């Protein structure tokens, strides 16, 4: 249940693009296939829901306002392929981002 | 909130302090012990043997007495602040890879 965040992938079969675009197949979900495989992701073939090769992390119900990358930061902030490719310097940002935006609104 | 702090500014800074944290706690009698639990950043909800840490906001229950405070934080928040402050990335690592290679 607890999420890699180790260097080694928990999935090396999706650690390539193509492995992992070929699980989508046709998609008709609101947020891009390439976009997700790019981010880690592979489909499960249930509904919405995808997973990180590398940290294993699991996401669903993606609305259009929704990113890929900042996803992945929100929930599985301990990735190491989250950090290999869009480094600390942007992920803080995310989280900065995300706490701000919830003091805001309330 | 559901999602976790990883930004370096403390979810609950009133628990901020080692004797806020521990003063939640009162008379605990759940196996894992309470100033290591305090110093992992960890307080006290008071419901069962709930614990939240006060940077990331994490939350832990059910504490078995082979289960480690720190180990425990860095399986579950990975990504808190607190925890890279206090033990490194160094620690971290190898807590993760001695976990992944269990499971
Ligand atoms: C694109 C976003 C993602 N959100 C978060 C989300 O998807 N999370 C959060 C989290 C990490 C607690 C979580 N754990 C499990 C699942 C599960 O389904 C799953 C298991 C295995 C998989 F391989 C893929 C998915 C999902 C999931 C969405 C908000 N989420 C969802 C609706 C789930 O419920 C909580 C709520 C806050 C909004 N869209
Ligand atoms: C000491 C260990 C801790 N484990 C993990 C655990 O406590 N997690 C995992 C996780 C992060 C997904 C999670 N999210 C929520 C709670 C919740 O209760 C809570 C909310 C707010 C609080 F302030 C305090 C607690 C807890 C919790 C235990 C294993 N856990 C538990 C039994 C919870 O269910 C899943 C299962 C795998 C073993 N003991
Ligand atoms: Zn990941
Ligand atoms: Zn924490």
């Amino acid at each position: 249940n607890f999420p890699n965040s180790t260097n080694l992938p928990r999935n090396p079969s999706m650690a390539d693009y193509e492995a992992r675009i070929f699980t989508f197949g046709t998609w008709i979900y609101s947020v891009n296939k390439e976009q997700l495989a790019r981010a880690g992701f592979y489909a499960l073939g249930e509904g919405d829901k995808v997973k990180c090769f590398h940290c294993g992390g699991g996401l669903t119900d993606w609305k259009p306002s929704e990113d890929p990358w900042e996803q992945h930061a929100k929930w599985y902030p301990g990735c190491k392929y989250l950090l290999e490719q869009k480094g600390q310097e942007y992920i803080n940002n995310i989280h900065l981002t995300h706490s701000l935006e919830e003091c805001l609104v309330r």
